[PDB]
């Protein structure tokens, strides 16, 4: 769609965070939105107790999936999860990681979004 995020097959709201998703993944936001880009494997990677601190994982690329098989009974679900995706950087990552500076920048975004629409 163009200049609007024509519905279809969305709650009222849904239609239009289906996009507030879409635009987090620009590679505008990308500079602090990629943080979450890539999957986390601890067996793979030489993490640290990762699951131990984060029981649930989330990430970007999962929420999507999520909104493409219309899994989210309602904009509440799917922001939800983005919420959390969040969370656990806050809390995996220590207060004096620049990672947290930088999810910042795109929460501020993904709030004002929920709001305007």
């Amino acid at each position: 769609g163009s200049s609007g995020s024509s519905g279809g097959k969305l709650s009222e709201h849904l239609r239009y965070c289906d996009s507030i998703l879409r635009e987090m993944l620009s590679k505008k936001h990308a500079a602090y939105a990629w943080p979450f880009y890539k999957p986390v494997d601890a067996e793979a990677l030489e993490l640290h107790d990762y699951h131990d601190i984060i029981k649930h994982p989330m990430d970007l690329s999962t929420v999507k999936r999520k909104m493409d098989g219309r899994e989210y009974p309602d904009a509440q679900g799917f922001a939800a999860d983005v919420r959390l995706m969040f969370s656990n950087c806050y809390k995996y990552n220590p207060p004096d990681h620049e990672v947290v500076a930088m999810a910042r920048k795109l929460q501020d975004v993904f709030e004002m979004r929920f709001a305007k629409m």
